[PDB]
């Protein structure tokens, strides 16, 4: 399988621990997706998101900080995933949010770019009021 990185930076209008407990609890999650979800917020817990569209696993969890997953879409490859790595950073009490994922399918380059920049982020802003 050929693969890319892509490399996403936004900023929202609250802090990092609103944020990180945004990406890290099933109930705000279920709520920005508007689809049941499933997520074990410990080192080593599973995600099921949006009719098992998106899955994976947590393999680092550091409140307020940063969150490291294995991440993949239901279509993807059997067993094929994505590393994505959330970095949080205080910028005057705003969070800049760093995305990297690396290991997605080239194909995919554009469907995992507009799944994280439009409905990751444009769903959290919507949903939780952080900002344009
Ligand atoms: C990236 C997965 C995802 O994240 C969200 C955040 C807020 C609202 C919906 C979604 C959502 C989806 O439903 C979804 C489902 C399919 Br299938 C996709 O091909 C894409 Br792309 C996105």
């Amino acid at each position: 399988i050929p693969t890319c990185k892509i490399t996403l930076k936004e900023t929202f209008l609250t802090s990092p621990e609103e944020l990180y407990r945004v990406f890290t609890t099933q109930e705000l999650v279920q709520a920005f997706t508007h689809a049941p979800a499933t997520l074990e917020a410990d080192r080593g817990g599973k995600f099921h998101m949006v009719d098992g569209n998106v899955s994976g696993e947590f393999t680092d969890l550091v409140p307020e900080k940063h969150i490291v997953m294995k991440w993949r879409f239901k279509s993807w490859p059997e067993g094929h995933f994505a590393t994505i790595t959330l970095t949080f950073i205080d910028k005057n009490g705003e969070t800049e949010l760093c995305m990297e994922g690396r290991g997605i399918p080239a194909p995919e380059e554009e469907r995992t770019r507009q799944g994280w920049q439009r409905y990751y982020f444009e769903g959290i802003k919507q949903t939780f009021g952080y900002g344009a």
